[PDB]
């Protein structure tokens, strides 16, 4: 006998659980519908050369990698962010901006869970805080579009440029700061000797603690300035989110850092209010990548990732994924096999009126097709018969036995 | 400066480029639902042993294989046949049947391109040719819902059981007619010369060509019988498809094997009636694979698969692939960034009411506004001005400029 289970840390999805995938999805979609963002795609299978960027992250240490026959060094992608750098770069002046680019691709790691979906949000060619704004307003949108509210989740928000400057006025050259930042996100879970340790074990602490702990934008204009670029951008920022009406939504948290290199600004986080979950997304400005990567002149970006993981945890947890049964219109029964033919000319016209519809595909009594009817949640029955079908009729039956002419059913 | 190159012969979809996917997967979905499928998905990594058939196909030559770091050996999947037996196996006496069950994976070989989108469409636990008829109806729908007509493409429908006989009547024990199969599936592309040494290499042909090459269901009936299983099988299924309303769409062809190992009977393949292209799409029933898995039951299966590429160069041909440029509903435009938060309320009113709208992120001029709206394919701009704001109105203007009070928007 076969291994019917699948592959280490990769998940199934017969119908049940396809269906509340696609519940997800759906959202997803439509949101980046809503707000204007247009769909693309790229290979799960990406060059490995992609993700060396040398700074300790998580995702790059954890790369599910392998060399191809041929020699090349690929891997199945951690993250979507540099696929969606690479075709902004081989577009180049042909790609008009500003661009507003999403997907849902599945991303991978070795090691507990090795893949997970992760809708992805970016905005492309905005240098202003709106673009965190809009984003960060999507990813509300698409918690509300599922049900939860300002109760049960936020954002928490911040800035990366307080920290560099803090980082610069302590001498610190400026090639430490994505390092820095890496281990400064390590916060949470590990403990402050450990994470004073890493900061020690790149050549260094003290002011980095003191202003993660910061618990409002006043007090970081108390030790940046009321114009530190930050304490403007962060002010528009929660201005254009109140405006929005989502101001219930949006906080600041100077802890608040994100564990990827690349973020240059302001950085974000959802979570559960009730403290129970890892973070729901996560996302921020990331103005140099595209320079990393060779472009001639800079880019400004921004965006999120989105699993589909924790979310569904909390929808579990607030009772807002209740089991969907599969649906369809019709189940189209013939009296028996020397109605089948009439059964299916039937079965033609309530799909060519746009309907779902199956045809009992097996030999069986009419009761056992209603009872399969019943079972796979269709909305109406309609037996085809020999006395009604002299009629010109069917009979038709709501499960959610009048006659009926061809004409009327649809 | 970075490799903007997708790897070795995958596609990158940009926004364009999506669209087109995205048109040709709605109908894919909208089609399954239509016919009462429900969708599944697995892993894209499944364990290599899945795959090993041992009957020589090019399915199972060109394996996109490797060794996991911990030694086990998996692969990228070349088809979804087989993920969906394990699916079904692991389910076992749980699984009420029939099920109706649809995907379209990405698949994966090694080699010209290395992977593919491929719609699969299967029904489970039918025993009648009414599956391999809801089946090639499916298909015949899909195509005709992409612009298609029965003069522009057709299905071929064969029976594996015809040769079958032919090879037991011939002595040769039935563990041969997998390989055999296969053999004569290269028939097409191989010269006879070269389809007949692999026959002979494998330890044997005559009769073979001869009911490769029969013409009608007539001529099989003269040499087999008029109720061999095969004859009332393949006249049940024309009569079906005709009852169904698409006999123009369906055709007999002999020559028809297919390529994979595991069909028992009927089998059939979509084509051009022009001769250019390859096959668009390919299946058949398979009766036995789940028996091969392990099933303690025979478990009847039928299915097919459709590709994304074939059909694509097809509807190009036909030019029924217009481009499809992005459209959103709304554009808002504020006046300057005094007006900004008067329109994030105005774009928050608009999207709760289930429109899709764009605001402008960056700082422009109202007319470079407006030319960003009208290249984005906002159907309609919505210029928010202190003059009007305060009148508690707007300037709307249709791009496919009158001032409007903000409940009258939507
Ligand atoms: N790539 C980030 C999310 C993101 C998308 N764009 C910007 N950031 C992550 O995996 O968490
Ligand atoms: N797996 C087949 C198609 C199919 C699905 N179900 C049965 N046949 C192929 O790749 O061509
Ligand atoms: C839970 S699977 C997973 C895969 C990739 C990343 N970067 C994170 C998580
Ligand atoms: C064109 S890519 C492709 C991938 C897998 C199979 N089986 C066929 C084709």
């Amino acid at each position: 006998m076969v291994e019917t289970e699948p592959v280490q840390g990769c998940r199934d999805f017969p119908p049940e659980a396809m269906r509340c995938r696609r519940h997800l999805f759906d959202v997803f979609h439509a949101t980046a519908k809503t707000f204007g963002f247009e769909e693309y795609d790229a290979p799960v299978l990406e060059s490995e050369e992609l993700y060396i960027r040398k700074a300790g992250e998580e995702i790059t240490e954890q790369m599910f990698n392998f060399i191809t026959k041929g020699g090349h060094r690929v891997a199945l992608r951690p993250e979507m962010t540099p696929s969606l750098a690479r075709l902004l770069l081989g577009k180049g002046r042909s790609l008009l901006l500003p661009a507003k680019w999403y997907s849902i691709p599945q991303c991978w790691r070795y090691e507990r869970r090795r893949e997970h979906y992760q809708w992805n949000m970016d905005i492309v060619g905005v240098k202003s805080v709106s673009a965190e704004v809009e984003l960060v307003c999507a990813a509300c949108w698409a918690m509300r579009s599922l049900g939860l509210s300002s109760k049960d989740v936020g954002i928490k928000v911040n800035s990366r440029k307080v920290l560099q400057t803090v980082v610069e006025q302590a001498g610190v050259t400026s090639d430490k700061f994505a390092p820095v930042c890496v281990i400064v996100d390590k916060m949470e879970k590990i403990p402050r000797e450990e994470v004073e340790a890493q900061l020690a074990v790149l050549g260094l602490v003290d002011a980095i603690t003191t202003t993660l702990s910061l618990k409002s934008i006043d007090e970081i204009a108390q030790r940046v300035g009321e114009e530190h670029e930050a304490v403007k951008e962060l002010r528009q920022f929660f201005e254009q989110v109140e405006a929005y009406g989502y101001g219930d939504w949006v906080l600041f948290d100077a802890s608040v850092v994100r564990g990827l290199a690349y973020y240059t600004g302001i950085v974000f986080e959802g979570f559960d209010r009730e403290g129970k979950f890892r973070a729901l997304c996560g996302g921020g400005r990331y103005d140099n990548l595209l320079t990393t990567y060779g472009s001639p002149t800079p880019i400004p970006c921004a965006g999120f990732g989105f699993g589909d993981c924790v979310i569904v945890e909390l929808l579990q947890e607030k009772r807002l994924l209740p089991d969907i049964p599969h649906v369809v219109d019709d189940v189209v029964i013939p009296f028996d096999e020397s109605m089948r033919p009439h059964a299916l000319a039937v079965l033609r016209r309530l799909r060519d009126a746009g309907r779902s519809a199956d045809i009992i595909l097996d030999k069986k009594k009419v009761v056992q097709a209603f009872n399969y009817a019943d079972r796979v949640g269709a909305v109406r029955a309609v037996l085809v018969a020999p006395e009604e079908w002299e009629r010109g009729e069917v009979q038709v039956k709501m499960l959610r036995g009048f006659a009926v002419p061809l004409d009327r059913l649809v």
